[PDB]
């Protein structure tokens, strides 16, 4: 566990796709970004701020990519909201 | 222009990497996600909510991917914060 507070949990991905690959997830039951609502605004901003602070702690100062997958075409596997943070290698384009 | 308010602008990417590819950018001078601050929490959540509402308007109900690039290793080209939204095809894994 890299980081935890009352709103979120941050842990290493179990199938890492980069030398650093971690997940930022809310504790609140949001299944996917398409089903977030206006009441989630503050939490969503929090998750992004946690992602960028954890990226600093993991040594991603030369750059990184944040990814949120929605649904089948986004390749979302588990229907709970999660933000991927990938770094420690050159990320390519397109992003899948 | 897909969407605009006092806080953000949404427009099609000029080098699209999917059948739907648009950008959500803040009007505020944030250069990259690594340099966002606590005062940006509300705005960051807003940008994600705008992204997901615009994805619905663009017909991305079968899924999509949100991407934020930071720095050289993230393949960030222009140093102003922007969220990519890609859909309308199967997005692959890894995400670059």
């Amino acid at each position: 566990i890299l980081y935890e507070d009352q709103q979120c949990l941050v842990f290493r991905d179990v199938a890492p796709q980069a030398p650093v690959h971690f997940l930022v997830i809310p504790k609140k039951p949001i299944p996917r970004i398409s089903q977030a609502e206006e009441e989630d605004q503050q939490l969503l901003g929090h998750l992004l701020l946690v992602a960028k602070q954890t990226a600093k702690a993991e040594g991603l100062g030369d750059g990184y990519r944040l990814v949120i997958n929605d649904g089948k075409l986004g390749a979302q596997s588990v229907y709970h909201l999660h933000i991927h943070v990938l770094g420690g290698r050159q990320l390519q384009w397109p992003p899948g």
